[PDB]
């Protein structure tokens, strides 16, 4: 529940093939890492998985950088 930002950092990281000190949180992720529509479910269900959580398609729609999937995920873990 807590250092949010190091595990996401950390997941996005992993899932998208990259050094952990080159992942850029703010980045969006289609333009700096080539995410597509695809890759997008697939880290949804990824994220689903580690935290315990329900993602709906209209909420991952709005992950367009790496900030945005971690305050979607601390917000989720406080409801």
């Amino acid at each position: 529940n807590n250092h949010p930002e190091v595990k996401i950092k950390t997941i996005l990281s992993l899932f998208l093939n990259i050094n952990i000190d080159d992942f850029n949180m703010d980045a969006n992720l289609a333009d700096a890492y080539d995410m597509d529509s695809t890759e997008l479910a697939d880290l949804a269900k990824e994220i689903e998985k580690e935290f315990g959580i329900s993602v709906t398609k209209s909420q991952f729609s709005h992950w367009e950088t790496g900030r945005a999937v971690l305050d979607f995920v601390s917000s989720s873990l406080n409801d």
